[PDB]
């Protein structure tokens, strides 16, 4: 499956993040995975859509929100090829973040993730739509 | 990176698990990912090693222990090709499990994971060694 491997790669680049990561690093990350005309939409029923120029700031904001790790889990995603793009539709999608040492908490935002990738060599994200269902904060036993 | 993609695939097959999964299903899962002469070692400093014939029972035991999900996260794994096998060495390896609805807790066993894969077409696991450092149980805010 060609598409969910792009999300494996996206999760892997986010592992390279340190607290000493430049704004030029987020530009390089975004340029690797997103088209120059990419649109990212978060749905809570308040719907917010950001253009390509803010996608780097979106991902940075999550870490500057306190997060140390960020990875996406896609349970049974449906891949379909179209003339213009490849679609990835996942109802059971999880956005997971590990937070600072003092709090040492994990946030698991569950919802539907819909992605349209360019049907070319780079396989960059054209559309990112995440419709959030549930919001879970897990705290340790210690 | 050829090896950590095998662990992406291993995580993906474990998503297909339901509570109505036969013992023949675990034989099929193990046959996909492990050689017929595979060895699996867990280190806590009590060291236990199981042969190929018990590897299906090991993975089943985790779910029959109450777990609904099981996936492995490998942070910066080192891949090296040798004459006989391909090696995957990950100091920052995480074994993650989501537990039953009543408790609704998540266990995150952290440690070093060392894997030797067959340097052939199937890329099946010859050696599985997981040296556990820390053991974390996360409970929800609700």
């Amino acid at each position: 499956n060609q598409t969910d491997y792009r999300i494996f790669e996206l999760n892997k680049r986010l592992q390279n993040w340190t607290e000493e990561c430049d704004n030029l690093w987020w530009d390089a990350f975004t340029t690797e995975f997103f088209e120059d005309d990419a649109m990212l939409t978060i749905t809570f029923p308040k719907r917010y859509t950001i253009g390509r120029t803010l996608i780097p700031r979106y991902f940075r904001s999550i870490f500057e929100g306190g997060a140390t790790e960020l990875y996406y889990v896609l349970k049974h995603p449906k891949e379909a090829f179209h003339s213009n793009f490849v679609s990835l539709d996942c109802d059971q999608g999880s956005m997971v973040t590990q937070h600072g040492k003092p709090m040492f908490t994990q946030v698991c935002v569950e919802g539907r993730l819909y992605l349209e990738f360019m049907f070319d060599d780079m396989m960059r994200i054209k559309t990112w739509h995440f419709s959030i269902r549930q919001h879970r904060e897990l705290i340790p036993r210690s």
